[PDB]
């Protein structure tokens, strides 16, 4: 149960979220530096 973000710099990580929640689409990239996408934001965090 966590969500999955990808940045466009091709690193993905995963964040803790409620999983009843509406997970963000779009994230700010804690990893390096940019606008991370959500994957697999079906609602639940590991969905998937």
């Amino acid at each position: 149960q966590a969500v999955e973000y990808a940045c466009e710099k091709g690193h993905r990580f995963e964040m803790p979220f409620s999983v009843e929640a509406e997970i963000p689409p779009e994230w700010e990239c804690k990893v390096c530096g940019a606008q991370a996408l959500l994957v697999d934001g079906d609602g639940p965090e590991e969905k998937k």
